[PDB]
């Protein structure tokens, strides 16, 4: 995700 780069 945008707000979660981490995940995607």
């Amino acid at each position: 995700t945008f707000f979660n780069p981490v995940i995607d």
